[PDB]
């Protein structure tokens, strides 16, 4: 008739997702993303990090030079992958502080070996065994030299090697533990051995232990592996009177990003920055629930399987009660499921007809704030390489308990941080979208000084004759109240 | 007279509690809970966890089989409790890596012992001492076998025991350290002993040390305790030429939730899930300030003695200035101390009389949001069992420094998390209660289109004749402005 | 003319600082502080902590009593400072568990030495060497006693020392490692040494190692340093048959706040509570980016170089478009750069003239909330003394990896806490300043019931004749609407 109705509202959707905030345990929204990566392809991608697959070789057999591990000489890696089908097929051995040696060689990232001229005098070199067959003949570790009595004598050995280079040199050496008192004299003339290996600042002395051990590949004897690092400017001395497994050369040492991982996943051709023991995962999401062990740029490990970030507004599903008069309704009531052009918009009822449109500035302002919110506080990426061990096969006691306690403390503190951040950010999102709605209302109310009244459905009963051009002026922000003031005041108050 | 007054407000209380928020260091509220448990009954509750009280026995004397500890054979526990009055009354001994053995046996949770048929040949078994009297006679540890020379000989001993079962076997053994060179030959024919104990993958060799030590229970000699774990499929070999304290059998090994705690509190009949060394505490509150050492489902340890969570709204104490005309006042002014039915409510001044009532929907909405707020972010419970040691009696150096540094880092990071969460949640509570108040006001203002005006005390001067039925209609949400519009407009503007 | 204009606004500045919030990556403010200390004077301040500068002495040479370190006898410290130019000039030595001994002596905080009467019988005391010249003569460590054969004999030594005091006693002792089999017999008659040192509860036995090592100051022989702690009530026994470096007395042991730091900064006269290896830094700011190593009350280490806390409101720079009519504009439009008396204020356009003033209560309320905000959640100070090592010169393996992993976990968790707190607090600051603005508006609107209208520039077109006294009444809070109601209603609606 003589008056007009102009209402404000926001878009609704039929199928919405539940989220969690500070104030409510579940609310419904128009749209929500996932922030926890729960899946893996099950394969290890070979770019961009250099992957070296050990097949039946451990890293400690590859370094000593076991015969089925001779493909690995002078190799380099970013990540070394060990398989659970790996075995040993040479002289039986133990390494005191095995975990320490494995970690030191993994972080160096190379098996570069330089043969040096060591002069062993009055002894027979290149000792062998049928526990280590290289071809039909007997053999031994390619990087160690078994020394034994020449004629009926083993002289006190005294050799020196100086570092005049500008890098560090790692020497691997050992000692033979014979099973009887009748084997010692047969190989090394003496009855009790001794091996001393020293620099200017450090020393180690080992004595051999004699007695019977379980049979492994036809022997009840064992070797024990040791190591020494010689710095630039320092000297090495070796002084043994019996039972010495001599070094043949040194290994170069580098500082870099190299590491080691126990996996059973196949290796494939693809590009992925994060590797887990369950295969490579993508790094688009900030958190991950696949595995606590990782390498390269990776998401943070949390205990949760799902965290949903509200990327839209609240979803009051349109009351399916469609008015008989098709009464335009507002935001205080419900959402509008018939709006596609934008989030916030205007519906006008006029003599001319019913109509609809969308507001660009309001929608854009909400979208710009919402895009990249998580990016503001937590970092895009976090690269880590060589870390600690997080899974154990044996019981050890104190140090293993401390390692397990340090990892659990870290996981519980990053899981609490991930729960609070999603609830805080979800709250702030619902608040900014709701204030934006009420901001367009106050703007509309301010332009209509005394020529409109509020109904409380989210609607402004305008008390003059508004045509399409007049509605368009309000929408734009050029509505001139003075023109229709007299007519509206005479219509509303009399 | 011809007009009416309708005011909105919220309840006040006389005695209120101070809280802390992001924005203010102290604010007064109607009601507040405590979140830090500061007290204990001083007793250890025997349900639901199985408590085994050691009386004068340590866990390492119970395992070796000291005579005053024979009540403990084949025992099982969830928590083992050690007392400060505990002592030793057998052969004097030391355990290298004592802390490691104590932690391994505590997490297993049993003293199940299976005697095995070991054949010691050419030696005299069941050696004894008057430092360990079981009855009037001499005695020894019930689980160890002291072996000595038969006639004038001690043969090289070589025995083997295979694991064909499907579980792990823990063997405890040792070595005797005699005080002179004249005692060695007297017991074991040789002048220098040796004990080797090996599997397929591991070995240990110990040599004995001779010399004088302080007198303990009439002896200057000592025993040293060692241990070996044999996995399913593996073998054990023992090869000693002198000074062997032989094993008698193995201990079963389990993986579970068992642990050990040093306390002096009495044990009583009651049900409590959390145990501390100061007695059992309840687990209703999220944080605790009693002790950093804990077992079972327990609250998190923080440094603070008090953290108060606002469970009510702000408390503007009713200005005791009671108006002479008894002028109804609103929320912008003060609180209402005369309201019991609900938090938010209406007071009406009419020709009929003064009156009061309460609003249910508004009060319920505030209460539902406030109930269970903390439950949304922090977890209800956190069960932990075997952890690290947090109190030390000796100085050790590096490892102890790292253990103390790891615990302090955890406490400072959980104390900062507990301070921020209470301040954040308290802020959000005050905000939601204040917005709820302003929401009922806008609802009231919207229903009274042009028949009422705002005074600014929190009151609506209605400009027609409102009776009890009219006030009731506003309160309900069925007020029909059109009926009194003409009368009110003629009364207010002319 | 017949009407008046009264507008509300807030102060603007020309040069503003960008900050970061939850909702926006950069916003402009009137004023902002820095919270990260990035600079140091480069000197170590000598008050209030007692600094003891080692010059060419390490703490382990000062304790043994090397000749160039005799100024350090009976010294005490809170912090001991080691220099990179330090060297050794006595008998060459190694300490097994060197890191453990250095940490134990540093936390005690004294070199107090009590000479005790030990009776060495049948041996020659005060052995010497030209590797340690004290004057022209040969010399040795001042706190150790080299013992050697008297005539042609070295008796088995058996001595005892009881603790009857009420404090702990630290004894430092050692063993000589000779380079040949011809040097052993020459000094100590036997061919193989032994040193046993025991209490009632503990024992250590060391055997000497013979062989050649690199030359240091004309010797191929070395000493190995050991230690024992004897508690109140306990006894010490020493039982050596050769190669004993005997103790001369004990060191007192204290529990306190003492520590050690490797620095190269000069020591100066000034007062500073926090010391770093880059010199003393002030502790006014909560975070610091100078160094992860610290001593005393210090700010927390974070990875960031800058974190800016908004201490003012938002800065909408005054549109330099100055109205031709000099139209007073409000807050919805821009800020006011012409206001110095306060933040929030009123500008009045009247027949009398244009004018300006400031509101005290509103400005004060905002300032009081903003002052000390950070103080509410994070603690003013955090004192720490003896901690762990955070920089290493050698590769060691497992324990060093765990130490490095524990420090990185702590740094990443405190850097995430510092990023979120600044973004949260900055958001809350912008919100409280903006609500304060809208609170003065509603107060102004409420006082002008029907005698004013809103324009939407932040202005109230008052529809009567307002003079300076009338404007002053509004500003005060004594404006009486009734007086001008009839005139304003006849002017605005007709
Ligand atoms: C101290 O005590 C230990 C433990 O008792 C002794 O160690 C044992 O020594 C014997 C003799 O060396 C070892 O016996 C050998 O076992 C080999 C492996 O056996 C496996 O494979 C065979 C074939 O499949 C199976 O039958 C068997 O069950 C195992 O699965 C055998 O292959 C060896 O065979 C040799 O002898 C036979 C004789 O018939 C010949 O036909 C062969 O050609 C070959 O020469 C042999 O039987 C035994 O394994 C050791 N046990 C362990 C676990 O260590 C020490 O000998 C003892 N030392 C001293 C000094 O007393
Ligand atoms: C190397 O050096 C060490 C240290 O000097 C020597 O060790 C000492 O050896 C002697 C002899 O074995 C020990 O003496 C014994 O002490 C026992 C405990 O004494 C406590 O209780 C008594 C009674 O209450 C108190 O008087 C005393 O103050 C203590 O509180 C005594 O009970 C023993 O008594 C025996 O001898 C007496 C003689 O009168 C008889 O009446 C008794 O029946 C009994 O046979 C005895 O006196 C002494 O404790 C050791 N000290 C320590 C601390 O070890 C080594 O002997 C020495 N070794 C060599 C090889 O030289
Ligand atoms: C086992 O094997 C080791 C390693 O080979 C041997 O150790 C070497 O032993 C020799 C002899 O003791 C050491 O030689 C000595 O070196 C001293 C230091 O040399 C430095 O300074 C000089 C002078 O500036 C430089 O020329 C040199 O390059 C070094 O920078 C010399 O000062 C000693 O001099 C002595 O002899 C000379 C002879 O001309 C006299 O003039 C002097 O007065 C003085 O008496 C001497 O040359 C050598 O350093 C050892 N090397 C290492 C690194 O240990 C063991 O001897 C050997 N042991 C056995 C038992 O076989
Ligand atoms: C493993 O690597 C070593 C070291 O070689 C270095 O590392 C490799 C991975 C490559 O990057 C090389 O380019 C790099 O130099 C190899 O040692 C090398 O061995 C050869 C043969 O013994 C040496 O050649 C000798 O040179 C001398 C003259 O100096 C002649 O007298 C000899 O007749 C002979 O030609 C070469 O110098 C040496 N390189 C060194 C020491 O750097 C090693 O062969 C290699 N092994 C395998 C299996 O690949
Ligand atoms: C400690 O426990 C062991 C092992 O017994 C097992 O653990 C207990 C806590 C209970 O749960 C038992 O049900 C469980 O089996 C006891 O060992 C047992 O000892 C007895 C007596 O030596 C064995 O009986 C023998 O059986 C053989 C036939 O196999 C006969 O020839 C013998 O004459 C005799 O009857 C029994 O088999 C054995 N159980 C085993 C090995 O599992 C042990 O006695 C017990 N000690 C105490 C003090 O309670
Ligand atoms: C290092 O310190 C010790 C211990 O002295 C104590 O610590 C100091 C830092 C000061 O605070 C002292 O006040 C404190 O006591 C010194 O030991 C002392 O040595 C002297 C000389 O040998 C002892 O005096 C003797 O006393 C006896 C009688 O008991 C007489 O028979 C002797 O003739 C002689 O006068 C003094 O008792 C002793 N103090 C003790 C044991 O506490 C030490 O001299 C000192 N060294 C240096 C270089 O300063
Ligand atoms: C990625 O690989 C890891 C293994 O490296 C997978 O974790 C493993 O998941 C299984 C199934 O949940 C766990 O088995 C269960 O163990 C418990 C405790 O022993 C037992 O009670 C159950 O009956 C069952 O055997 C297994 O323990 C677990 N391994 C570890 C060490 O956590 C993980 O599921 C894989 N993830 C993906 C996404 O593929
Ligand atoms: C629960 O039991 C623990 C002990 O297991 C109690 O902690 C102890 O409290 C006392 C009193 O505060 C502390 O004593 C003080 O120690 C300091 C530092 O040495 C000293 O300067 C004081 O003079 C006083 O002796 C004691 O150290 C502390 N023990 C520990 C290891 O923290 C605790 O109070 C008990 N709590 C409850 C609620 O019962
Ligand atoms: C306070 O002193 C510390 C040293 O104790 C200073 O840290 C050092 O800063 C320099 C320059 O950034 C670092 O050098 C660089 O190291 C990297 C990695 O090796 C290398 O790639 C670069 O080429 C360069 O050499 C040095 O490593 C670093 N030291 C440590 C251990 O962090 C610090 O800058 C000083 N701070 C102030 C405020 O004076
Ligand atoms: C909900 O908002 C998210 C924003 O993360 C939209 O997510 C994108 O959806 C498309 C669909 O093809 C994906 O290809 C993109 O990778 C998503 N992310 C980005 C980077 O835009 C999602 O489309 C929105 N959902 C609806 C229904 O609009
Ligand atoms: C303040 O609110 C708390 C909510 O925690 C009320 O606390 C309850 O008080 C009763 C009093 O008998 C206890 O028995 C309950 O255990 C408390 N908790 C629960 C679970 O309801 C408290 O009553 C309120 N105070 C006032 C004055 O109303
Ligand atoms: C911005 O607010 C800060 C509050 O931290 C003001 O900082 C003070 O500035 C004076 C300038 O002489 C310093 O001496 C003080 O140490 C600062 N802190 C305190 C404790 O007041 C700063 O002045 C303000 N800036 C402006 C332009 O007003
Ligand atoms: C208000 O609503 C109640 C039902 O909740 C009803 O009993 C009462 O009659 C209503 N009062 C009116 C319409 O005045
Ligand atoms: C406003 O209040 C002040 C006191 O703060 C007073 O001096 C002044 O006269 C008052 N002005 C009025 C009522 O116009």
């Amino acid at each position: 008739n003589s008056t007009a109705t102009l209402c404000l509202g926001h878009h609704a959707v039929p199928n919405g997702t539940l989220v969690k905030t500070i104030t409510d345990d579940q609310i419904e929204v128009t749209n929500a993303t996932e922030l926890v990566q729960s899946s893996s392809t099950g394969k290890i991608c070979n770019n961009p990090h250099r992957i070296l697959d050990g097949i039946d070789c451990t890293l400690i057999d590859a370094l000593l030079g076991d015969p089925h591990c001779d493909v690995f000489q002078n190799e380099t890696w970013d990540l070394f992958v060990e398989r659970s089908k790996a075995f040993s097929n040479c002289y039986p051995y133990d390494v005191p502080d095995y975990a320490s040696l494995r970690s030191l060689v993994a972080s160096s990232g190379t098996l570069e070996f330089i043969t040096e001229g060591f002069t062993w005098t009055g002894v027979t070199q290149n000792g062998g065994s049928n526990a280590c067959k290289r071809g039909p003949g007997s053999g031994f570790f390619s990087r160690l030299n078994w020394l034994t009595k020449s004629g009926s004598t083993y002289p006190v050995l005294n050799v020196t090697m100086p570092n005049n280079d500008n890098f560090d040199k790692l020497y691997i050496w050992g000692i033979h533990h014979p099973s009887t008192n009748q084997e010692q004299t047969s190989l090394y003339v003496q009855a009790s051995g001794r091996v001393t290996v020293s620099t200017r600042r450090s020393q180690q002395t080992i004595i051999p232990n004699i007695g019977s051990r379980p049979w492994v590949r036809g022997l009840s004897s064992r070797i024990s592996i040791y190591w020494t690092i010689v710095k630039p400017g320092d000297v090495l001395v070796i002084n043994s009177n019996g039972n010495l497994i001599a070094p043949r050369g040194y290994f170069k040492m580098r500082t870099g990003k190299s590491s080691i991982m126990r996996s059973d996943a196949p290796i494939d051709t693809c590009i992925s920055e994060c590797i887990t023991p369950n295969g490579s995962i993508p790094n688009d999401k900030p958190f991950q629930n696949v595995n606590k062990i990782t390498y390269g740029a990776c998401p943070k490990y949390v205990k949760q399987n799902t965290l949903k970030l509200a990327t839209g507004m609240r979803n009051v599903p349109e009351k399916q009660t469609r008015g008989l008069f098709g009464a335009i309704a507002g935001f205080i009531e419900n959402g509008w499921e018939g709006m596609i052009d934008g989030w916030y918009g205007f519906r006008h009822q006029n003599s001319e007809g019913t109509g609809q449109a969308a507001d660009l500035k309001s929608t854009q302002a909400a979208i710009d704030q919402i895009n990249g919110k998580l990016n503001r506080v937590i970092e895009k990426t976090n690269e880590k390489f060589h870390q600690i061990e997080k899974e154990f096969s044996e019981v050890e006691g104190r140090i293993q308990d401390l390692e397990k306690y340090v990892e659990d403390t870290k996981i519980d503190l990053w899981s609490y941080n991930a729960e609070l951040l999603v609830a805080l950010e979800n709250q702030h999102t619902i608040d900014l979208t709701d204030s934006e709605m009420n901001k367009l209302f106050e703007k509309t109310r301010r332009q209509l000084r005394e020529n409109a009244e509020e109904m409380g459905n989210g609607c402004f009963k305008i008390y003059h004759k508004c045509d399409n051009a007049c509605i368009e002026s309000i929408r734009n922000g050029t509505y001139d109240h003075d023109v229709y003031r007299d007519e509206a005041l005479n219509n509303r108050f009399q």
